[PDB]
């Protein structure tokens, strides 16, 4: 139907210089290195084509806020992203009273079931209030097995991704209470210590919640979550690369430690993505000053990013320290393919029968394409 | 001329077993697995021979302080490690004052010269006063080109190693210095930030000294010196894993980032190594030891350890979470082979042609025996 070629193909595994995609209905056919099997539809220049992103963990973008679960508001922040390179999306909720949780999942849900977004990640209620960062903390609760029945229930198995705090009573079992209904238990947002996140992992948590924010740091007799997340090989560690949260050197260390499958890029974005500065909301205020830096009104509490999946993507391939060609092939595996897995998403890898999300970024590496489902979104 | 065999034989980069080692004066000649190609003179057996123990920062033991620079104190101090097995010792000095300095690298540089020790390490006096310990910050200093220069006449080449603290006017200026008279130049007792010891690095530091103590921590917008010695491969980092100094976790996630070639283990002794406990006086310091912990009398700072070589490397094996072989093989390469190198010492690795220098371990992995130069010390 549509045979693609490009100079630069990146397929998740591989990369072919120069490439080819058959992509027909609404899977890819084949992919391959050198001249395409026949005569190409579309000749792309000297641009490369990566997988679409894979954004797991994001509050919303252009305006729009995920826990606001109103079509308007997914509309426009699936808009942004979408437009940017993010081919799938899970939305994450902050913490929330028990009610209007449990609306903002049934919003969500539909909107997955109708395809904006793949999945819903709970960030909160079930955190700790001294690594509260952008949520209320008073509202923070220790998790009931009641109220996590309740809200599965509601999602209809939307809910993709939890959050948890492993020092909170009960948290241990609600930890197990998750992975028996095919969720995926992330710890974030803690001051648990190393052998309290220890026990999380043999429980069931697979996800750090982005590593090194919200979270205890690395202290030579108390080594903290961190340490227990990239040491055990079944955890996949978020870090948001946008510059600001954590330092080139951290993410160049930890992709070190844990290898080029063990570490998922997010954004974390707030609904000021793609917009300008200002003054906006979460669940409490925010200020956004800088290049889009957001801090929870008056306090250096960073609250999010105002970063796409494109650039952090950048940001990545910049500040790995690898050749572009080698850093290339390992953000791709962070920004597509790792983060895909951890959630049990459908494989991000271009080969036979994969779905046809694929992006096309110039030289420099910017968008100027973007393809869902064999479809041009841009 | 000997042929000794053992149950289980680690030559650096083999696991043998059994094993058999044929000695000739203070040479081994060859090695081999399986059933000696002749009758053995010495059948050990169910024992565990290790290549000689190589501490490369050490303060003393026995009673002993190697910054005594006295015959009887150095003598009392290597019988000890040497009867555990330390058959390669580097003789560390705490900070001392430039006159103090001159007659301490003379005396121990003679006591190289007689064979005691194999070197001089000189922790101090360039470091930072913050970041003292069982130093007297008073005494630290700016490296200053003309003292550096007087230091390694003294020594007439056997100072090995020198820790410097980057952030010191001067230090990268010194740190050339010293790898251009064949000095190893070590980063330790700083404040450095990542870009401060990064730079310390590229000017051709090779060591970082005892890895997070003494060292500016790791945290997420300022990583931090650790980080940058692990970051680069030319870096050997040395770790005190006695259980008191760090946590076992930090020695797992950092052999987790280094790999198994970068990291040296270290005992940091001080003289009440072999010893009860008491107050000691190392370094011009009151050094209270309640139960072998030796922290400088009234703070809870730990002021070096009372291990011995046989002792971190039985920590490592138990602490390092992997199985007894792997344990025993990456133990070897961090308390054998990696320092040997990192310091241009004659390759500890039992191969046709090294010296013979070679533990002898108990089920337990307890020293039953000790030969150097091809002569039993124990
Ligand atoms: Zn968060
Ligand atoms: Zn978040
Ligand atoms: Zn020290
Ligand atoms: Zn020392």
């Amino acid at each position: 139907h549509m045979l693609l070629t490009a100079d630069t193909v990146l397929t998740g595994t591989e990369l072919l210089r120069p490439g080819w995609l058959e992509i027909a209905s609404d899977r890819v056919v084949a992919v391959g290195a050198g001249a395409p099997p026949a005569q190409a539809d579309r000749n792309l220049g000297a641009a490369t084509v990566v997988p679409g992103f894979v954004d797991t963990h994001l509050h919303g973008g252009g305006g729009g806020n995920f826990s606001a679960a109103t079509d308007d508001e997914t509309a426009r922040a699936v808009a942004l992203h979408r437009a940017h390179g993010s081919t799938t999306l899970v939305a994450s909720l902050v913490t929330a009273g028990p009610e209007d949780l449990l609306r903002q999942v049934s919003g969500l849900a539909r909107q997955v079931r109708a395809g904006l977004i793949d999945g819903i990640h709970l960030e909160g209620p079930w955190l700790s209030t001294l690594r509260c960062g952008a949520h209320q903390p008073v509202l923070m609760r220790d998790p009931d097995p009641g109220e996590i029945g309740r809200v599965l229930d509601a999602g209809e198995g939307t809910v993709r991704m939890v959050t948890i705090a492993p020092e909170r009573d009960g948290a241990l079992a609600a930890i197990a209470q998750l992975v028996n209904a095919g969720v995926v238990a992330a710890v974030g947002h803690t001051e648990a210590t190393y052998d309290q996140t220890r026990a999380a992992i043999d429980a069931g948590a697979t996800v750090g919640t982005h590593l090194f924010n919200a979270m205890r740091p690395i202290d030579r007799r108390e080594p903290g979550p961190a340490v227990a997340l990239t040491e055990d090989s079944r955890v996949t560690v978020e870090m948001i690369v946008d510059g600001v949260h954590v330092a080139p050197a951290i993410y160049r260390h930890i992709t070190q430690t844990v290898g080029p499958e063990r570490l998922s890029l997010i954004t974390d974005a707030m609904a000021a993505t793609g917009m300008s500065d200002g003054v906006y909301r979460l669940g409490p205020l925010d200020i956004d000053v800088v290049a889009g830096v957001a801090r929870v009104a008056g306090t250096d509490t960073i609250a999010g990013s105002t970063a796409t999946m494109e650039q952090v993507f950048r940001l990545a391939v910049a500040h790995c320290g690898l050749p572009r060609d080698d850093a290339l092939s390992l953000a791709v595996r962070q920004a597509c393919v790792n983060p895909a897995r951890a959630l049990g998403l459908p494989a991000a890898g271009l080969a036979a029968g994969a779905r046809a999300d694929l992006v096309v970024l110039d030289h420099d590496l910017a968008v100027t394409a973007v393809m869902r489902a064999g479809e041009w979104v841009v």
